């Protein structure tokens, strides 16, 4: 009783080194209904389902430079079923380009009670089948988001655990369906924290993740790791170069991450589009073995010029285009250490 | 910042308390579409809701000597949304008889990948609105079923600590919107291993159990435990008598089940109506300390002679109201000790 | 492969149920040298061997009032091989009274690194033979004490799991060798935090033991329990009573303690005599349900006032041990409910 | 509270990076008397001191072809204190061939009480004072063995928790010490499972280890990880190639060990010389990314021969010493994959 056969193995493993191989990495456009809401709201724009489409529809068809740098896209349930204006579904637009096709499955964050307002996530129940539905209808992996928070009592152990043992699950259920599981503990940047604060957290956070992997018997060959970089606190005062962001950002990952996972694809969170990349190329030049594909898979680190360029405005299509291929083009470059504008750890 | 204030806790507290209040029981009516489906073949009738509802109600609407022996009953949600032929909904049917509602709230089992043949429970999605609904349409508990098999390499260390973390996550849950949870961690007699090997396994979840619900602060006085009882496998050879049966699983439960915990309500599994009685009274009247109540939350030992008698036909309903009514008696003394047909401990 | 057999079973069971046998309790006399150096040190008097001795034999030979009062003598290493002035061995003075002879088996605390100074407790190596020797020598249960404290980062989920399962390593070696194993998680009461606060760590300190106990298959039957009360800091403000005090121990306790554990002997900490016979007093009359012996296992709340009239002077024995005698008999009291000088906020 | 400064980061990494630099590995000569006296058994040699001392002495005293072979030698306590007949302390001699000193400092395995016959291990108490002791004493590094059974419920949950905590309570106190700690989880090979089987425990111990050292604060890039190679059991029926051990220990190690340990260094156990050298070679020509030093920490592997040339024979010396320089060689250059005498099926 092994979980997976070497067929369903190779599969998997095969897709995931797709996704993350060299110069390659993923557009994050799975936003929730509520969430694109407040990001066209950012714009004066309505949000109705022909919005979300034509945007989506934008980031898409964006001009085949993109090709080489994007090898997965995550989208929302509803852009899977959505079109292009030629009549191709999205997923057909995204594999013509090279692209794999990836899903969110996640239903979002719920409170943990007697926690200092800790989340777990929900998103099991009949998952099974929505996986196998989600593979039929062209995709090959998912995206599921747990969120932790650095503060007095936080995160506590009860949400260390909590999230890891999720994240298990979600990652068990999607590789019995040959979908790639792309595990997301994010630690969010908010609070007044220093850097080794975040990195002893993060490395915290990761050992129980991978701890609970194991003893749900998940492939991580079959696997990705999309966390957040070691960075300050967004209200710490102390200041910090890209060079000791990337030397925490690798260090923390070293201490957990075994070798066998095929690729880290990192969230950028709050951070700039320019800061974003500048962190990531910083990661790939850090001088330390790092045995996994470090990536980006980014959302508003990708979105944020192409999002204002277009302002809703149809005639702004080509512009807002160019803004997306010129982030695309920027973090394939970081993704290989190409791009320019120790024991203390 | 605690998961509860004073004023939700005593809620939850005397909502359990009521429930298995001296000589009173649960009926487990709570059977998904799919399973009663297998209830009715057994008599030849259709799996329409309308058969559905009349059986229901025939349980619900039996004679007030029920009253005294029914502190609570388990529907599933069709039938917390039906009523009787008055019109009445059967939720008020159960509280004019002195019952608590109770709720299924579980979407049932799903394979654990990498195991032989072990499960975990799903049914977190969504759950603290669906709790407040049922709440606000008069439920007061609820109950979540996980199943756990003995075998070669089972229950595995995975299948315990699952299982035990989704049931304190359902119970936190719960706890949240005013309901009392029923944490079932079912151990299923199926095999053919004996007593002790039983008695073993259940410590063993139990423990697991009772650290979930430390770990995500359950308040213990407001939960119940439906546990199976210590038995040997079905196809075990040994034999033992409803002494030793009643030994074991007190025994298990005073090492494992805080005194906190208001009431142990245990399941019938595949037990006769007369042995579950039988082993129920001698759980009670096991001379060691129990502190908590050890009542009865039993579906086929309260039912299976009603459905025989019902047989589908209308004209058989005060027989099988009769039958059903017997056990729901037989019960209420059994779970105080004094059923009687008329109506060593270092070893463990 | 059961860890023990029926027959070992009832030994250590019959055992822990005569050391908590109804309005009976513990002396806990297991001082080290490092320990009662600085009790002898309050009194003026030198730190000899001799003088230990003295002052062990002092306790342990008072009259016989003291014999229904005390189930138990927990010793030190030391006193072990010592012998009162009749040349009896300290082990048969204890069972010649009808007490139970206990030994502390535990080499103190070590630092956790990398913990805001946490501790475990050491003591496991070679443990297994010399439990053999020392119920030879007629001990029938032990003592190990693990340290924990209430701080801002304390206690860590580390401090906490680590000293849980070196006390179930610790339980499973005396059981293999016919020793009752006391389980000691002491919460320490330093600090200015509240009672709810130590509640609701207490809680969280004994379901990780008992959680632990099962993962290394202990017999809980053959075990004691000795924690902390429940109280507030000793630097708390807000001030609480007795029955507060009362209500939050015993609500802790029925939350985590199997009824199957036989008995729980507080340790008095640093407890008034009066204030700990009080507050005993106080658990045994709470309303709610104990499913097991709540009694004593004290030091200076059973010695105090005996090391003080004796304060290093032969000629002041009986006088000493009037004080002792005075203590053991208000505690038996206790532990029975019978001592005179809502339950949803827990 | 972080466990370590930057400074004693940079001493312990420094110190594992030195052993397991590229082509060296570690002798393993840290048999314990009782184990040792089966060695000398076998070629009909009484057990004494100066028998132990002299064929400690001539492993140690090999001539300079092994000084870029041995990156450290493991020793036992009583060897760390001998001399060479010169008068050179061993630690010395070992030093001045350019090797580190290990000391192991386990006291042995101990039974696990409701167990199938699985141990733990002893050797806590006293620890820290011991390794600030032998830190001055010459040695940097230090071994802990703890052994695990794979059999029909072995090993089990309570073995696997246990033994890794126990190796992180080890690792934590060699490290507060300036020691770095070598860990040591050796699953036997005896029984009649298969490689996968194997592999699948590999991985689950090995999984179980590092949780345990993270949550106990660990420096990994100050340790050493001494596993057994994936392989099937000794009574298994089905033939494997060296190419198939070497995936299936790559494998596991992938799957388990973070890229910040700085080295493996794998015991040999039952295996002949040659073929522990063989398996090294393969494991380091495995086409799949080690980010990981991959090198022996080889009892029998490097003595074997040497033992039985020497026979207990003073005039034995220089042939018992080519033996050993013999197999030095080999297994650094396999380390090297440089010695000579589907991925998705693991
Ligand atoms: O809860 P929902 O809003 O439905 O899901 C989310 C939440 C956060 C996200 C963040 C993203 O950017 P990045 O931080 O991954 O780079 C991209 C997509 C995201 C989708
Ligand atoms: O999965 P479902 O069938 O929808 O839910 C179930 C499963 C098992 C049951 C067993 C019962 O009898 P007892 O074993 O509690 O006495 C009573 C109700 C039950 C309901
Ligand atoms: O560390 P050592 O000194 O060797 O052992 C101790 C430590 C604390 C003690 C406390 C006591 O009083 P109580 O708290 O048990 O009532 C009695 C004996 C004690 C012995
Ligand atoms: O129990 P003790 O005898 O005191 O210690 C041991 C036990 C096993 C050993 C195995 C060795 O060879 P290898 O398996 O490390 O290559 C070398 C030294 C060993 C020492």
């Amino acid at each position: 009783h092994p979980a997976l056969t070497p067929e369903q193995k190779k599969e998997l493993s095969d897709i995931a080194h797709r996704i993350v191989a060299p110069g390659k990495g993923i557009l994050a456009a799975d936003e929730s209904t509520g969430s694109i809401a407040k990001r066209l709201q950012s714009i004066g724009t309505e949000n109705t389902e022909e919005n979300r489409r034509f945007y989506r529809q934008l980031l898409l068809t964006a001009d085949d430079r993109v090709n080489p740098c994007i090898g997965g896209v995550i989208l929302f349930h509803e852009t899977l079923y959505q079109k292009a204006d030629d009549g191709r579904p999205f997923p057909q637009v995204i594999k013509s380009k090279g692209g794999v096709v990836g899903i969110k499955v996640d239903k979002g964050v719920v409170p943990l009670a007697g926690t200092n307002g800790e989340t777990t996530t929900q998103g099991l129940d009949g998952l099974s089948e929505r996986c196998a539905q989600y593979k039929k209808d062209g995709a090959d992996f998912a995206k599921w988001r747990c969120v932790l928070k650095i503060g007095e009592h936080t995160p506590s152990a009860l949400a260390i655990m909590e999230n890891a043992n999720v994240l298990a699950r979600y990652a068990s259920i999607c590789q019995q369906n040959g979908i790639v599981p792309i595990v997301e503990p994010e630690i969010l940047p908010d609070g007044d924290h220093d850097l080794k604060r975040c990195q002893y957290v993060t490395e915290k956070v990761l050992a129980a993740v991978y701890k609970a992997l194991s003893d749900h018997h998940i492939y991580l060959e079959g696997t990705l790791l999309k966390p957040n970089m070691v960075t300050p606190g967004h209200a710490c005062t102390q200041k910090y170069s890209h060079e000791e962001i990337a030397m925490a950002t690798v260090t923390a990952l070293r201490r957990t991450v075994p070798p066998a996972v095929t690729g880290v694809t990192f969230l950028s969170g709050g951070q700039s589009e320019e800061e974003a990349s500048i962190n990531l190329n910083a990661i790939n030049k850090c001088p330390l073995l790092k045995p996994w594909a470090l990536t980006f898979s980014y959302g508003r680190a990708l979105q944020a010029s192409a999002l204002k360029a277009w302002g809703g405005k149809k005639e702004n299509l080509k512009a807002a285009q160019e803004e997306y291929v010129k982030r695309a083009l920027a973090n394939s470059l970081a993704c290989q250490g190409k791009y320019t504008p120790n024991h203390a750890y």
